[PDB]
């Protein structure tokens, strides 16, 4: 079958952590609320739903990777669109932050993803397979368990235009078969490749029913409750 799914948020906060603290999610599935550093402290003493967890994003240095371990932040959003096209974070960049990440007991979401034209001229399969490549190639094996890939077109992020089921189908298995070749079947097997790009309920219940769709990642936003149950 499908490993666990995860329903994710990348980030009135105070209204939108009750609608999720009263909300009863009836099948197995993991969410993760992710803000930034200033939000942390106040959503880790306000989300008190078990089936949640924290998540910091984009930490790199190694002593602020301490510091949140310490806090208790266990997971971390990393190399979201944004991260790469704007402020520059290459490949070898994103995957030393999440080797640093795993090392520092971190479960690490890592964003991959092409832009419009690499999309429009072909170049999706090889732009997301060396963005994924630059990442397995800082980790070992036994690493995989620490890791969760999004995939995220960036011609899909808060442009209103999502990927239709058939494209998102295709990339994560792309993804996936690349995983099973080059790191192990096992690891494969169990890796959750979440999808990410302009996510609502509706469309979401349609493209987690594909054969390599195991979740979401989304904005902090009313309808997350949506996304959360259109993992079944």
């Amino acid at each position: 079958s499908k490993p666990q799914p995860i329903a994710a948020a990348n980030w009135s906060l105070s209204e939108l952590i009750d609608l999720f603290n009263s909300t009863s999610i009836n099948h197995d599935v993991q969410c993760v609320v992710a803000s930034t550093f200033v939000h942390l402290a106040m959503t880790k003493e306000r989300l008190s739903h078990p089936k949640f967890v924290i998540a910091a994003q984009n930490a790199g240095n190694a002593d602020a990777l301490a510091s949140l371990k310490d806090f208790g932040v266990n997971w971390i959003v990393l190399g979201h669109s944004e991260r790469r096209w704007y402020y520059g974070e290459t490949n070898e960049i994103v995957a030393d932050k999440v080797a640093a990440a795993v090392a520092s007991g971190f479960m690490v979401i890592a964003c991959i993803g092409e832009t419009l034209q690499e999309r429009e001229s072909g170049r999706t399969a090889v732009v997301v397979l060396t963005q994924i490549a630059a990442i397995a190639k800082k980790l070992k094996k036994a690493d995989w368990a620490k890791v969760v890939i999004a995939y995220e077109p960036v011609w899909a992020i808060g442009t209103g235009k999502v990927a239709t089921p058939q494209q998102a189908q295709e990339a994560h298995a792309l993804i996936r078969s690349w995983v099973s070749s080059k790191i192990g079947a096992d690891v494969a097997g169990e890796l959750r490749i979440l999808y990410g790009g302009s996510v609502n309920g509706k469309n979401a219940r349609t493209l987690y029913q594909q054969r390599d769709v195991n979740g979401f990642l989304a904005g902090l936003k009313p309808e997350f409750v949506d996304i959360i149950k259109a993992t079944q």
